[PDB]
């Protein structure tokens, strides 16, 4: 799928999360989530149309879907282990990676 895609899918799962009642529709779209994350990883975003792939902010740019991933992990844990509410509090935290990552390069 195309950045935007995977973007749209973060988005929307996102909401899934905060809408969600239980631990198994959390997880769900967090693997959902997961899957976008990594495609995304792979695309080239429009403001880095014409850098190198060994450059820094190509590099930062990966980088920051591998810091999301790694905390989309820690909220799987949680709605793994069924507790519902602190993986949603783990998700809304991921907000900051968003962002983060959106003021570079969006
Ligand atoms: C889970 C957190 C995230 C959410 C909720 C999110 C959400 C969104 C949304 C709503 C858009 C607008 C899509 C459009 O214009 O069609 C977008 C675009 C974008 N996102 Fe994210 N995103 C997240 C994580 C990230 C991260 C970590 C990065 C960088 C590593 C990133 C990079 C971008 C870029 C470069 C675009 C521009 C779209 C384009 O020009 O085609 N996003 N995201
Ligand atoms: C350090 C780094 O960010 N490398 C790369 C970062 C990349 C970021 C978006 C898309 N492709 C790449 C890429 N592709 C091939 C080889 C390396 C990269
Ligand atoms: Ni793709
Ligand atoms: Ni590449």
């Amino acid at each position: 799928a195309d950045l935007e895609d995977n973007m749209e899918t973060l988005n929307d799962n996102l909401k899934v999360i905060e809408k969600a009642d239980n631990a198994a529709q959390v997880k769900d779209a967090l693997t959902k989530m997961r899957a976008a994350a990594l495609d995304a990883q792979k695309a080239t975003p429009p403001k880095l149309e014409d850098k190198s792939p060994d450059s820094p902010e190509m590099c930062d740019f990966a980088a920051g879907f591998h810091i999301l991933v790694g905390q989309i992990d820690d909220a799987l844990h949680l709605a793994n282990e069924g507790k519902v509410k602190e993986a949603q509090a783990a998700a809304e935290q991921l907000k900051t990676t968003c962002n983060a990552c959106h003021q570079k390069y969006r």
